[PDB]
């Protein structure tokens, strides 16, 4: 019986489990509940704290993952599948997972909260690239991660109806963070540092916590790695929400006697459905033929996010914020052969200019005709305008940019303008232990597996000068999350990361070589997509 | 009582001067009548053929410039002065100039003919930039050049009327081709061989001369230095030139006193008006405040144009035509100083972004807001938005590439497309001699130094590698006029200068430095304007 693994928190005491990290044992505290199951008469509504318990409560393993949408693509592959549920599917989804030291910190240590992507769609934080162990060990950090709703059960909106009323895995995850401030002291985590950091749309909605003033006071600083809570794909408009909602009741016979606009009816109905009944008609909703777009997301409700989150960023007082974004080499690339025609895995995807024609209708789907043809000039060599690889290179660019990168830029244009420390970057090392084709890059959301430092576990396979770049990276990330800055104190001769302003528009490169400051984050690019598109 | 200075024309005998060139002599026949006088009743009417005189006419020195305005902005300067009229004022002008090597070549020589540019309002052969004497003595051409009316002289148009039906200056240019034709075998030219070259206005109206069919048995290989038949100032519409004239025919007190009406009294009354009356008040016509607009130009009158001129070139035969076109660095240079706030000769024009802004307005007259904005956007450096240094540039390169460089780009695409043999150059060179500021560049028409072969006079104080270019600029020119190729023929590893195609895109810089191969001529920025700019 060991004292270090027994922790009580406010609802009761928990077991944990001794973990063996390759430099030592951490702690680990995983599937505690947060929140009651929002199950049966509970979907779709707003989470609450779970209920006191007897006993000793088990944590010493992984609970079931949200119910989601399951990548069936490319079966068996490693690329898809890394990311693909590996636990059992369930509504009852909603715990978290903390990894400490061993033993316990003598001294508060800051605590960082992950925040999983996946378009609000999918994911968890059992995956094995959130393995929180490395951190822990490494830098002392107190690492939590949550799970949150995803999909319908978390993002189906009726706006102005209580039943429905949308944000709901937003709220999941704003109630883990009032756990964190309430219980995190118990594990040798400081409630005074919390940054939470996230990919993908993860870190859409760290933004998000950021516009809504409820969750302003559960945390510190921020991290955006590829997400950003403004730019196409991360909200939805009321009206929308409420025709893809409507649209996939009316799927699933939804409601059923005569119809009507009774919106307890229809939610009421939706709520007897099993859950794969939802999931089946998820991706028919989508209003246009479309790669990176997704039915559920956050909706602009006037209530989580009091205005669009542009109109939000555009118009706060951010002055006291510390804030860290960036992206990764190749954005868009997999996106493309989710059905852009003519882009495999299995080969080139070299591309006639026709296919790259339709595959910027694919990619902007909510681009006029005008508009496209100026996305079409932009991202052409009329030089080589037939040339497959540019075709091909270009398309993966469109789809990045449009969706991360240039939204990256403008949140950071305006974060820095409002008066927050803002620090970018852009991640360009490719894996050695990659699975998906040369000619994508470095894809979207393949910095994570640095960042947890997996490449410290000899087993995996990686190469040493990854251990001691994923070691690096564990470092930036640490130290920013603890003094707000990602330099290393006193130190220098390891050259600086500047703050990204807006008259110098610093951001540095991440890969193998030292540390190089850039300007002019795809600058030109950034003001078509951000400046002119919206005049068209 | 030289016998190499008396020859006989179709008209009747001309006594010509001997000249001394730098290495020799050579024969200058000048002031040789093509026309009736375009005075009193002939004015705005076509031109008609000089009838046969008596006696022995004086060829000995040049005649009378067409009647034009004057160039008043920096009096005294060279810049400007060197371009206006270094003779006396008159509208009995029509006179051609002939240089022949001394003595007079014993095989027929293949002809070169000079159309002089100044925005179809100004100019003249007698300028000291249009002596023809170097081309002769050192290459052995014979080499014409012609007055055309300019202005409201020989563009002013009613059009479908008898008595100012429009372009009577292009049929001045095309009735100096015809006697050429006739009577230039009689000076040892080549009628067989014939190679129109001009530049600004003069290089549209070679052009012109390309689109409109009776012109087409009067030459075979044009060049185009520096203007397009295509493109925004060099013509306007049927309504448009109506508009203007009849506006300017009310402005000089001619109605007279109703309105307008019959197109008979409009032409009889603005016949009896000094022709220091049109030219005072013929810039009052210009529909917005622009720069690089003339008011009086080519008009489409479904005559001597079929159609406009981008329509003619979309849908013509160039099959048998060789032709050589190209552009100088900086094409709109001098235009800013002529009424863009902020740009002077005299400073070193450093402006602020709103004075762009401004600057685009004006340069780009007829643009939309729309369209302004996506200038603004393209031309912008969008890490140094408010460089003054990059603005001016910027501004310049917004007024060249609109007005020339991209007007060519799509000109020379168009004829190599439909089966043209193209050659393409740009002029990279900055005369030693030049006045204009340093900021300004190469500016406009500052290539015809070169070409023309002053450097190969030692008063006028260039230097000897200014010699060697010009010496090779007029091997490329007489070379491409004698073969329809620019290369020595007898050569190899020079190295060569390829044709333009629209595969390749091949064009080369005209500079101190050996022939450079270049692809892709303003490539991106011309497929906004040709491309994008108009769907707006
Ligand atoms: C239509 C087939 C249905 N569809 C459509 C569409 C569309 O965009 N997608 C999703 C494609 C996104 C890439 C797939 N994942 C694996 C499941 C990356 C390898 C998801 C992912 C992982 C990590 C972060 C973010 C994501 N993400 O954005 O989806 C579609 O399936
Ligand atoms: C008293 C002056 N007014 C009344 C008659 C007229 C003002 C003169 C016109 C000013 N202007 C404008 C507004 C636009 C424009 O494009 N240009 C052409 C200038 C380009 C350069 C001129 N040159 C030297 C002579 C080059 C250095 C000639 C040249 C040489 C070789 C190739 C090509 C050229 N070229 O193309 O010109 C221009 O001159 C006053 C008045 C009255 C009513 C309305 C407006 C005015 N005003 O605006 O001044
Ligand atoms: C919706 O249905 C419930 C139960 O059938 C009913 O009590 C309620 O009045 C209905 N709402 C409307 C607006 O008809
Ligand atoms: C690559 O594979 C995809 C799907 O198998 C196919 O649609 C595409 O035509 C292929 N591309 C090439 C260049 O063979
Ligand atoms: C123009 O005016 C004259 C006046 O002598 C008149 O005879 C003639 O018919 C008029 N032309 C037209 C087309 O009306
Ligand atoms: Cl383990
Ligand atoms: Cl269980
Ligand atoms: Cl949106
Ligand atoms: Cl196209
Ligand atoms: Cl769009
Ligand atoms: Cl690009
Ligand atoms: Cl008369
Ligand atoms: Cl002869
Ligand atoms: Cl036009
Ligand atoms: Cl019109
Ligand atoms: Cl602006
Ligand atoms: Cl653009
Ligand atoms: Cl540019
Ligand atoms: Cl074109
Ligand atoms: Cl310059």
């Amino acid at each position: 019986e060991d004292p270090q693994l027994l922790v009580r928190v406010r609802g009761g005491q928990l077991r944990g489990i001794r973990l063996k990290a390759p430099g030592g044992p951490v702690s680990a505290f995983l599937g505690i509940p947060f929140a009651e199951p929002p199950v049966g008469s509970r979907r779709f509504m707003p989470p609450e704290p779970k209920r006191p318990w007897s006993g000793v409560l088990d944590a010493t393993t992984f609970q079931n993952v949200c119910y989601q949408y399951v990548d069936t693509l490319y079966p068996g592959f490693e690329g898809t599948e890394m990311w693909n549920p590996n636990r059992e599917l369930s509504e009852d989804c909603l715990y978290l997972n903390v990894w400490t030291p061993y033993p316990r910190p003598a001294s508060p240590t800051p605590v960082l909260i992950w925040i999983y992507g996946g378009g609000f769609y999918s994911g968890a934080a059992s995956l094995d690239v959130y393995d929180g162990r490395f951190l822990a060990q490494v830098e002392g950090a107190v690492l939590v991660s949550m799970n949150y709703r995803v999909g319908t059960f978390g993002f189906l909106a009726l706006p102005g109806s209580r039943e429905a009323p949308g944000n709901v895995g937003l709220l999941d995850q704003r109630l883990a963070l009032q756990w964190v401030q309430e219980n995190i002291a118990a594990f040798g985590g400081d409630p005074m540092s919390v940054t939470l950091f996230g990919e993908s749309a993860g870190a859409a909605s760290v933004g998000m916590h950021i516009l809504s003033l409820p969750s302003r006071s559960l945390f510190h600083r921020a991290v955006l790695q590829s997400g950003t809570p403004n730019g196409p794909w991360a909200t939805v408009s009321a009206g929308e929400a409420r025709r893809r909602a409507t649209l996939l009741a009316r799927l699933v016979g939804c409601p059923p006697g005569g119809a009507g606009g009774n919106d307890t009816e229809l939610i009421a109905c939706l709520r007897t459905r099993p859950a794969q009944d939802l999931v089946d008609h998820e991706w028919h909703v989508l209003p246009q033929e479309s790669i990176f777009r997704f039915s559920f997301v956050p909706v602009v409700d006037g209530d989580f996010l009091s205005d669009t989150p542009e109109a939000l960023i555009n118009t706060g007082d951010f002055q006291d914020l510390q804030v860290l974004v960036g992206v990764v080499k190749d954005e868009g690339s997999y996106f493309l052969v989710y059905g852009v025609p003519g882009f495999s895995k299995d080969n080139e995807s070299l591309i006639s200019r026709a296919q790259f024609l339709a595959g910027v209708r694919i990619g902007v789907p909510q681009a006029s005709d005008l508009a496209a043809e100026a996305v079409v000039l932009h991202y052409t060599d009329w030089l080589h305008p037939e040339d497959p690889t540019h075709l091909r290179d270009a398309m993966s660019a469109v789809v990045g940019d449009h969706n991360v990168v240039c939204p990256v830029a403008q949140l950071a244009g305006r974060l820095a303008a409002q008066g927050a420390r803002v620090y970018a970057y852009i991640f360009e090392h490719r894996a050695s232990t990659l699975t998906w084709p040369l000619w994508m890059g470095v894809p979207h959301g393949y910095e994570i597996e640095f960042i947890f430092g997996l490449p410290l576990d000899p087993s995996l396979n990686y190469t040493t000068e990854e251990r001691i770049f994923a070691q690096r990276l564990m470092k930036y990330w640490t130290n920013f999350a603890r003094t707000g800055d990602p330099n290393d104190p006193r130190d220098s001769k390891s050259p600086q990361w500047p703050p990204y302003t807006t008259a110098a528009q610093q951001y540095v490169s991440l890969n193998l070589k030292p540390l190089e400051v850039r300007r002019g984050l795809r600058a030109q690019t950034c003001a078509f997509w951000n400046r002119f598109l919206p005049k068209l």
